[PDB]
This record gives C-alpha cells, sequence and structure tokens, in this order.
C-alpha cells in the first residue's frame, strides 16, 4: 500500500501540471524517512525518444546559487573571507569603485543597491568586460536597504569567494565541492562521455534550447545535474553532520537568515518560509514581482537559524529548463522537480505543495 500510495500521490500532482504546461520530460526525487524515491516522466528528447530517468541531466539555472553559496560557506568557515568584508578587499580591480562600500553579504543577498536581474546583453563572458562592468556601476539606492534579485550580485559573491581561496570558481566546484558532496552526476561543463544523459530543452514552438556561455554563468546558473544527484545535495542539506566537519560547516552557513521580505527569510542561496504556510503565499514568494521589483528589507537583529518548522527552497530556469527544490529540515523531508521546459514558477510550487500536503 505505501509504495502504491506514494506513486498515486506523485502521479496525481505531476501529470496534470505536465500536460497543462506541455512539459516533455520531468524528473521527481523525494527524500522521505531517510530513503530516496524517484519518479520519472516523459522524454528527455522528443526527437530521439530518450526517456527521462533519475540519471538524466537537466539544467537547473539559479538553483546553482545554492552550490555557489556552499562554496562561499567553505571560504567563510575557513577564515578566508567574512560576510562583512568589503567586496573590493578580494579583487584589487574593484578598489576605488563603489564596491569599496558594499559588503560580501550585500552581494550574496541581493542588497548591494540595484544590481540588475542579469548582466546587460553588452557584457560578454570575458574577465575584462566583467571587471569594467562592476567598475562603472553605481547604486540606485543605499547598499543594505533594498532587495533586487540579481545574477551579477550573487555571481560576484561567488567569484570573490573563489578569489579568497586563490583558485578559479569552476575548478573549486569540480575538484573540491562536488566530490565533497559525493556528486558524480553534477557538472558545470558536461563531459563528452556523459552527453547522452543531457536532456534537450524546449521553448516556444518547441525550439531546442541548451544554455550557452555568459558572464559569471558558473556562479549564477552553471549546474547541470540529475534528479538523483540533486536529491543527494538536498540530503546533505538535511544532514550536514554526515559530512566531514569543514563541509558540514559550509552547508550550515547556507542555513542562516539575514532579513525578511514579506513571508520570506533570505539566506545564502536558500530562501525560507514558515511551515506550514498556504500555497498562495509560497507562490507569491516565488512570483515574478518578487524577482523583478525592489523590496525594502526587514533586517534581523542577529542571523536566524533556518531549521525546524521551515521550508527552504529555490527556483531556477534557463531558456529551455525549469527546476525547483524544496526541503523541510525539521521533518527530514526533501524534494526536487526538474523539467525540460521553462514553465511558470507557480506551477512548480503547485506540484511540490501537492506532494508535501499528501505526505502530511
Ligand atoms: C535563475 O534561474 C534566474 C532567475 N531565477 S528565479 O529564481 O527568478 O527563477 C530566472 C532566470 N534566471 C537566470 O539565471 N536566467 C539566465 C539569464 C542569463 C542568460 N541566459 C541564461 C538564463
Ligand atoms: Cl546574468
Amino acid at each position: 500500500a505505501p509504495a502504491d500510495r506514494l506513486k498515486a500521490l506523485v502521479d496525481a500532482a505531476v501529470q496534470p501540471v505536465m500536460k497543462a504546461n506541455d512539459i516533455p520530460g520531468l524528473a521527481v526525487a523525494i527524500s522521505l524517512k531517510g530513503e530516496p524515491h524517484y519518479f520519472s516522466y516523459g522524454l528527455a528528447s522528443k526527437e530521439d525518444g530518450r526517456r527521462v530517468t533519475p540519471e538524466t541531466l537537466f539544467e537547473i539555472g539559479s538553483v546553482s546559487k545554492t552550490f555557489t553559496a556552499t562554496l562561499a560557506g567553505y571560504a567563510l568557515t575557513q577564515d578566508k573571507m567574512r560576510l562583512d568584508d568589503r567586496a573590493s578587499q578580494h579583487w584589487p580591480a574593484l578598489q576605488g569603485s563603489r564596491f569599496d562600500g558594499i559588503s560580501l553579504l550585500d552581494l550574496a543577498t541581493y542588497t548591494a543597491g540595484g544590481l540588475p536581474l542579469q548582466f546587460p546583453d553588452s557584457v560578454q563572458k570575458d574577465q575584462a568586460q566583467i571587471r569594467d562592468y562592476y567598475r562603472q556601476w553605481q547604486p540606485t539606492y543605499a547598499p543594505g536597504s533594498q532587495r533586487l534579485y540579481s545574477n551579477p550580485s550573487i555571481g560576484l559573491f561567488g567569484y570573490l569567494a573563489a578569489r579568497s581561496l586563490g583558485q578559479p570558481f569552476e575548478r573549486l566546484m569540480e575538484q573540491q565541492v562536488f566530490p565533497a558532496l559525493g556528486l558524480e552526476q553534477t557538472h558545470l561543463d558536461v563531459p563528452e562521455a556523459a552527453l547522452a544523459q543531457y536532456a534537450q530543452g524546449y521553448g516556444k514552438d518547441d525550439r531546442p534550447l541548451r544554455v550557452g556561455p555568459g558572464p559569471l554563468d558558473a556562479e549564477g546558473y552553471g549546474v547541470k545535474t540529475s534528479a538523483a544527484d540533486l536529491l543527494r545535495f538536498v540530503d546533505a542539506n538535511l544532514h550536514p553532520e554526515r559530512l566531514d566537519r569543514p563541509w558540514a560547516q559550509a552547508l550550515d552557513a547556507t542555513h542562516r537568515g539575514y532579513y525578511k521580505v514579506g513571508d520570506m527569510t533570505q539566506g545564502l542561496g536558500w530562501e525560507a518560509y514558515d511551515w506550514p504556510i498556504s500555497l498562495k503565499r509560497l507562490q507569491a514568494g516565488n512570483s515574478t514581482p518578487m524577482a523583478l521589483q525592489p523590496h525594502r528589507i526587514a533586517r534581523l537583529p542577529a542571523p536566524q537559524a533556518l531549521e525546524g518548522q521551515r521550508l527552504l527552497n529555490k527556483t531556477g530556469s534557463t531558456n529551455g529548463f525549469g527546476a525547483y527544490v524544496a526541503f523541510v529540515p525539521g521533518r527530514d523531508l526533501g524534494l526536487v522537480i526538474l523539467a525540460n521546459r521553462n514553465y511558470p514558477n507557480a506551477e512548480r510550487v503547485k506540484i511540490a505543495y501537492a506532494i508535501l500536503s499528501g505526505l502530511e
């Protein structure tokens, strides 16, 4: 009965949403009572007929920021940087710019003062162009006052964390972070030998879409991973004490909240809600206006532990993919939902909520 009921619950949550959003392929992984459960739907490629499995690689877009935050957590708990460091401490090229007056925490939590959603189209994947972009940028409002969700903000945070460790971001992720987490199906640059696992992404008129190079792409949206590997990462987040101490501390650093906007408490990468909360409130926290408009923050008197009766989550999208991850620390419960269409955040949350409600 238990296996039957779980399948029935996940199918009932997933199937209508896949149909309604014309999603070609979708992978679910759930961590429940210390065991993984996988549910795979549809096609990784409509053209060659490759089916989705728990090993299929999907682009996870901004969910990558939780990995970036974990690397920063490592730099922090290793005393190579502090959250109150000024940004220009870690890149001489930024000395004399406005980044003299902007903290690493500001960058990590999108409060540097109006860094935009994405780098402008004019900025290519080039160190000099990126350097010059930040050198010339001026805040719209005071650092530390308003949240504006931003790839160049947290991207710079990750880049500076790598500089503080004296190695390239991409190399640190491949050689240190992914292996520490036990992740062998997680990539910034998918090996040739693994390309058979890489799903096709689909956009308007089902044009094929896989993510191309861009400035600070690794830091902001670099990761391709499987539902199985992403759940392994969720399980590391649920039980950081199962990892060697330096990495346990790194994961813990991503479970600390610094301010609230409405119902959401902002950590490094992760965004947290009280649990239970209504589906409509969780959707609102993951909505377009939340991502696209500046919001005044309510700063906390001290960092808050993001644990117990809370839901931690992150959305992420590329042109052809849409990902969502959510977990409840106090219930040892986690889930990932990966798809090869960028479909509305509210629909991803709707699937997750149906699964979580059914388990409760
Ligand atoms: C991350 O996925 C961010 C936004 N995250 S969310 O939490 O608002 O969903 C959605 C889109 N996004 C991107 O990183 N988009 C990039 C834009 C750079 C160029 N193309 C790659 C996609
Ligand atoms: Cl960007």
